[PDB]
């Protein structure tokens, strides 16, 4: 019954797609869907229309959206499969958070850069340490693969 909750979370994104966030029925399955999360606002990777593919295995009520970057992206919360450590999806999730919600929050990892939660052994490091790795590269990917 998860997909039918995703009916809002995912499809509410399709009901009214503003900016830096859009998903919806891709395979027409609510477990294989494509969200375009963007640098566009004030972001280290501004310009970067990133790509998130999300899948669900019959989760609801508790629907943990494994929302994963299709592309490459340097940031402590994104490990090398695009899978994000996002509080509202790991700690603060409830059946009241649309992807219409989470997409902006994930956008906020490109937009808001949080210096807190380390998911990846290195990528968390290169973020809060190898300032080069985080900005230059993920913004370069922004230029190359996203934009």
């Amino acid at each position: 019954m998860a997909l039918k909750r995703i009916h809002k979370e995912l499809n509410d994104l399709a009901r009214d797609p503003p900016a830096q966030c859009s998903a919806g029925p891709v395979g027409d399955d609510m477990f294989h869907w494509q969200a375009t999360i963007m640098g566009p606002n004030d972001s280290p990777y501004q310009g970067g229309v990133f790509f998130l593919t999300i899948h669900f295995p019959t989760d609801y009520p508790f629907k943990p959206p494994k929302v994963a970057f299709t592309t490459r992206i340097y940031h402590p919360n994104i490990n090398s499969n695009g899978s994000i450590c996002l509080d509202i999806l790991r700690s603060q999730w409830s059946p009241a958070l649309t992807i219409s919600k989470v997409l902006l929050s994930i956008c906020s990892l490109l937009c808001d850069p949080n210096p807190d939660d380390p998911l990846v052994p290195e990528i968390a490091r290169i973020y809060k340490t190898d300032r080069e790795k985080y900005n230059r590269i993920a913004r370069e990917w922004t230029q190359k693969y996203a934009m």
